[PDB]
């Protein structure tokens, strides 16, 4: 249902908010 | 800078991910 | 069920990640 | 320095939290 739907939304934005730490740490890093 | 850039970057997705889990706990609580 | 206990869990985990991150950006900006 | 410390403990509280989501999503898949 619904909120299964706003579930696989909110996996989605923490893989994003993943990437986006992984490409600072870099940064750092780098 | 390069770094000053990045930290820009990794302030923005913070924010978006915020948002993503306000949605979230807004779908959670509805 | 087990679940509704689990959201609390993160809900707290969510509540402190935002706090280590505002944290992190007094630091970057002091 | 002091910058460097601060980009530690943010770094741990990223792991806290993706631990946190990892037994989050269990919870929810189980």
């Amino acid at each position: 249902g619904e909120f299964a739907q706003a579930y696989k939304e909110f996996a989605k934005a923490y893989k994003e908010f993943a990437y986006a730490y992984k490409e600072f740490a870099q940064a750092y890093k780098g």
